[PDB]
């Protein structure tokens, strides 16, 4: 075992891997919902930027996970990365809707995760998780439901006036 | 009796301790109304962020009663402070609605008690209430009359894209 | 169920609501202090500015329950807020001895969240709870301690000179 | 009468007189307050500085007196400026004393004039003494008030310890 390890145990490595893992795959559904508002036939700039921001943060999120991995003495291990589950995403509300089930799933990741540790008696993997993931989900998950509100409110998927209006007003200028 | 007594009824110490908890309760609402907007089923965050404002506001005109009683020799008698007459607040028009039914009994209340000053002969009360708080409600029942004119231009309640855009438009950014 | 909710559990949802209102309690008792110490027969001034002080702290407190509410799906459940115990403050000394209860009271509320939320295997709580409470809440007891010792060693309730020396010497010039 | 005369009643003109004349009779007092804490065996010189500056203070309010006159086109008739009641003022506690009974007659004259206004409907003499006179003065007594509050617990008249303390902390260093 690595010199620098302590009071690491082998699944919570396992399990910080597959953390890894799950980010980039979230990253790489971001992207795919950028490059589809991106599209001259769908032509939301304003929601292209916002996923595009979205996968670069879940990116960095992924990058903090192998720089704790070795800091521990644990090894990181790179499994490929999944396509996302579509090709193209509806409108504005499928997308966000699909944003908040991905944020509840790598949430749901994120406390399966701590209560490993919390099992495995790992204060430090608890406050890392506590520091720097739960909140910052929190934060999304309740943003994309708010999105979520607005949307219906503005007459999703039907009224594309209001699809235009979100673009311009919800989400930051681009 | 306080050294610094003059000119000062027993009756307007107490109704100035009875507007003391009034603009409390006021405060209240206006905290209910702010959390309600912040719901993320409601979300209409600037909608939210006036009704805050408002709240601190009529905790200050709080405050400077209290000061005011103390100034004039009289003492502070705090009585509890009523819960908001409702949980949730329906919509944006049926908050203003709400809103201006309070401001004006806010509004009543300080006029009851000008009466009163005026009936014993106390200047000092007079122009206390007309300069720091005759006016600045006059504005406040003005300001959200039109509001309700304009949400009711805006189609609310049915009318969602209406109920959006006056949350960008009417209200100032947060 | 709220389409953020997620590892939310009924019985902390209720429990944040009391916690709102215990701090909205503790902000009104110190109001309280504050009008004490202002009237012309106390007129202890930097006292009563540091008890204002921390009425705002525990409005803002208050606020952030509020916010924490919405942002894990619950849903904010206001009740009245009962007037302070006492109408009438004795001197520095009683003051703050009751201040020291107070936030001890706050401060086991506190913790019995903190265990509840531990219970129900909620980490974003407990974080919360620990980011943002309870070290802020060691630190003011603490201080009131401190306070407490040295208006004991100025010769409070009896010593006046003393009790006029506190207040410009251990509480900020307001 | 008066090119610019309208609405102003011989009673409120010959009262304004009388009112100008008040000002500069407590202008004096003021100033054998500040010419006693001088002395060589008084020797309280923020306690003189304090008397001072509400002696100009009187000065300039009987100005505006003056002014007000001839802007309604009264007459301004001066009498004989009354010496202090006394040459002696005790102490700091006895000085304060008297200096609170003062403001207050020089209050009960304020009001007494606003109360002959009202009935001689002169709603410019009545705001006048409103916006320039009768919040001035209740601020005036109330800092005196507080002032003596402390005097008492200092211990004064016997514990000049606790008035060399007031000269230091209470009044502006001068
Ligand atoms: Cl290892
Ligand atoms: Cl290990
Ligand atoms: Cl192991
Ligand atoms: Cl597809
Ligand atoms: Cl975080
Ligand atoms: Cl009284
Ligand atoms: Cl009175
Ligand atoms: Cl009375
Ligand atoms: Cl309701
Ligand atoms: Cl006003
Ligand atoms: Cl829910
Ligand atoms: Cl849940
Ligand atoms: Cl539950
Ligand atoms: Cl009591
Ligand atoms: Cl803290
Ligand atoms: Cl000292
Ligand atoms: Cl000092
Ligand atoms: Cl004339
Ligand atoms: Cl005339
Ligand atoms: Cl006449
Ligand atoms: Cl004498
Ligand atoms: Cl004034
Ligand atoms: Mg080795
Ligand atoms: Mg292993
Ligand atoms: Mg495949
Ligand atoms: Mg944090
Ligand atoms: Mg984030
Ligand atoms: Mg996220
Ligand atoms: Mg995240
Ligand atoms: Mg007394
Ligand atoms: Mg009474
Ligand atoms: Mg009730
Ligand atoms: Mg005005
Ligand atoms: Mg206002
Ligand atoms: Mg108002
Ligand atoms: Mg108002
Ligand atoms: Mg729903
Ligand atoms: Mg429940
Ligand atoms: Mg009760
Ligand atoms: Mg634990
Ligand atoms: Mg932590
Ligand atoms: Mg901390
Ligand atoms: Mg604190
Ligand atoms: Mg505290
Ligand atoms: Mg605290
Ligand atoms: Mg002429
Ligand atoms: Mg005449
Ligand atoms: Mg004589
Ligand atoms: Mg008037
Ligand atoms: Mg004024
Ligand atoms: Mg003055
Ligand atoms: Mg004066
Ligand atoms: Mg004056």
């Amino acid at each position: 075992v690595s010199q620098v390890r302590q009071n690491y145990h082998s699944d919570c490595e396992a399990a910080v891997n597959r953390m890894l893992n799950l980010e980039l795959y979230a990253s790489y559904t971001y992207s795919s919902m950028y490059a589809f508002f991106d599209r001259d036939d769908v032509a939301l700039h304003n929601v292209a930027e916002f996923f595009k921001e979205h996968s670069h943060e879940e990116r960095e999120h992924a990058e903090k996970f192998m720089k704790y991995q070795n800091k521990r003495g644990g090894r990181v291990v790179l499994q490929d990365i999944k396509k996302p589950e579509r090709d193209e995403w509806g409108n504005t509300l499928e997308a966000m809707q699909a944003a908040l089930q991905l944020e509840k799933t790598v949430n749901q990741a994120l406390l399966d995760l701590h209560k490993l540790a919390t099992d495995k008696v790992d204060p430090h993997l608890c406050d890392f998780l506590e520091s720097e993931y739960l909140e910052e989900q929190v934060k999304d998950i309740k943003r994309i439901g708010d999105f979520i509100t607005n949307l219906k409110r503005l007459g999703l998927p039907e009224n594309g006036m209001g699809e235009y209006l979100f673009d311009k007003h919800s989400v930051k200028e681009s």
